[PDB]
């Protein structure tokens, strides 16, 4: 890409989320930076409406796959950078097993030299004493492997993956993700062969921060195609 030229160094990131779960409105802002040459990004998120009504880990996938590192033999398969700077709309539906669902729509694009992820999330039908509204999930994140394929119905790509959220005192809460990304521009974008993004996340807290928050470190690598 010429889009890939925009990712040769550290890129600042701004994330904004307007959320609503079972009618309860909330907002999140995140700031940080990503470096695709290191397949790494770091973000700190604050709940800018007080206390978060769902567990932080359930929002990780919603809250910039542009920073995945594609190896040389897979560069032709990086849709995300190819769509830049005009960007793409990412839509997901996330189904929490035996509980409610999130519907998300985000625009990801450069605004000047900052990458911006602007999100609206709406969650419906959650159980008041379920794992989500009840805050019964551990503060951590398991590895996710996002399987990407060309979308033959709309312009761009689709993906499917399931996230396992550890539940306090044992067991898991599954979150089944459906994803579509559609370029914003009219310009040509790369159409990838099937592959996946392997994503590892470490969640932490800022010892000096009294607001409800999440510090995220994330490593993301493309794979699923043997070298050559
Ligand atoms: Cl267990």
């Amino acid at each position: 890409s010429k889009g890939e030229e925009l990712f040769t160094g550290v890129v600042p990131i701004l994330v904004e989320m307007d959320g609503d779960v079972n009618g309860r409105k909330f907002s999140v802002r995140g700031v940080g930076e990503g470096d695709a040459t290191h397949g790494k990004l770091t973000l700190k998120f604050i709940c800018t409406s007080g206390k978060l009504p769902v567990p932080w880990p359930t929002l990780v996938t919603t809250l910039v796959q542009c920073f995945s590192r594609y190896p040389d033999h897979m560069k032709q398969h990086d849709f995300f950078k190819s769509a830049m700077p005009e960007g793409y709309v990412q839509e997901r539906t996330i189904f929490f097993k035996d509980d409610g669902s999130y519907k998300t729509r985000a625009e990801v694009k450069f605004e000047g030299d900052t990458l911006v992820n602007r999100i609206v999330l709406k969650g419906t039908d959650f159980k008041e004493d379920g794992n989500i509204l009840g805050h019964k999930l551990e503060y951590n994140m398991n590895v996710g492997n996002v399987y990407i394929t060309a979308d033959k119905q709309k312009n761009g790509i689709k993906a499917n993956f399931e996230i396992r959220h550890n539940v306090e005192d044992g067991g898991v809460q599954l979150a089944d993700h459906y994803q579509q990304n559609t370029p914003i521009g009219d310009g040509s974008v790369l159409l990838p062969d099937n592959h996946y993004l392997s994503v590892q996340v470490k969640l932490s807290k800022d010892p000096n921060e009294k607001r409800d928050h999440m510090v995220l470190l994330e490593f993301r690598t493309a794979a699923g195609i043997t070298p050559g």
